[PDB]
């Protein structure tokens, strides 16, 4: 059965997508945007009170396989936004005015790999033509600066990039379903780990956003905020210089289609569980995030 506090398998938050949104249709509704190579639902919430043309957020969660803390984290917001819609002003006041759209799993194919044979796979599970390595990092294969740094052009590496921009089922998937309805959606949030950083443009190139300043003081509020909880400390900057250069993101992508505020959480740990975080951090690793991700929520939408 499906718990907030532990890792659930891709089965277990299918069914999971299922039933809460059954028992919640006045805040949810469910919509697969599309298959993955191996023929798995990507489904994507809405999360939000129903109205018309409502300003809209966009997070995903699980581009990364082994990153099994992004993953839960998606699932834990869900469930705040609908035990607390009508109680914690904010959340009320959030949903009443816009909408997260909330895409819990991109890359099933390779979580579910995790699950079954190796818990540090990354990329998805797609063949390549003329080897038998298998798979392309997502967040190289997207079509911003495409893989002119910090990405491989070889099939069996880690961060290959692909054979083109969205050439992956499950990105162009995404990239399409954020084309459709740009208009309304006025952040980007895409949930890895680990590091406890917040980052945002540019990691393409050394380059600043025009916002730059903006960006830098809201992240640096958010993991302000963020710490207030449990002493949690992140940082925050340009992926490039904060992290390093890694062409074909997403956020960067989302950023350069004219969504101003995009940002890569990095959750916990600083490297002591690395990937294979304890399922008894998940409560409190979700609940901080929380905090940042609802600060990030206030801003923009004073900011419409
Ligand atoms: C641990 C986090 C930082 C992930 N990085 S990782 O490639 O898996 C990785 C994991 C472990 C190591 C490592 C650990 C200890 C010693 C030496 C190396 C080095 C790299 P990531 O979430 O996968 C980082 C992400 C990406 O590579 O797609 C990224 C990188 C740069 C910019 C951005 C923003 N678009 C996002
Ligand atoms: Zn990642």
């Amino acid at each position: 059965g499906h718990s907030y506090e532990k890792y659930n398998n891709w089965e277990t938050i299918e069914a999971w997508t299922k039933q809460v949104t059954s028992e919640n249709p006045d805040l949810i509704s469910r919509t697969a945007i599309g298959t993955t190579f191996l023929g798995n639902n990507i489904y994507l919430l809405k999360v939000g009170k129903p109205g018309p043309n409502k300003p809209a957020i966009f997070m995903d969660c699980g581009f990364h396989a082994r990153e099994w803390i992004s993953h839960a984290f998606c699932q834990w917001f869900v469930r705040e936004a609908v035990l607390t819609y009508g109680y914690e002003s904010h959340m009320t006041e959030f949903l009443n005015k816009l909408d997260f759209y909330v895409l819990p799993v991109l890359n099933i194919d390779g979580y579910i790999y995790t699950w079954t044979k190796n818990r540090m796979w990354r990329k998805t599970r797609s063949t390549n033509a003329g080897t038998t390595c298998i798979g392309t990092d997502p967040n190289r294969n997207f079509d911003a600066g495409w893989c002119t740094t910090g990405a491989s052009t070889d099939p069996c590496d880690e961060t290959y990039c692909g054979s083109a921009a969205e050439s992956e089922k499950e990105t162009k998937a995404l990239a399409d379903f954020i084309r459709n309805n740009l208009s309304s959606i006025k952040a980007y949030l895409t949930i890895h780990s680990y590091s406890q950083m917040i980052l945002y443009p540019y990691s393409y190139d050394y380059k600043l956003p025009e916002n730059n300043a903006e960006l830098n003081n809201l992240a640096k509020a958010a993991v302000k905020e963020l710490a207030t909880l449990y002493g949690t400390k992140y940082t925050y900057g340009p992926g490039a210089t904060t992290i390093y250069p890694a062409a074909g993101g997403s956020d960067d992508w989302a950023y350069d289609q004219g969504i101003k505020y995009s940002f890569t959480f990095e959750l916990r740990d600083k490297g002591r569980y690395g990937f294979i975080l304890p399922e008894s951090q998940i409560q409190a690793t979700c609940e901080e995030t929380m905090l940042a991700i609802k600060y990030v929520t206030n801003y923009v939408l004073g900011h419409l």
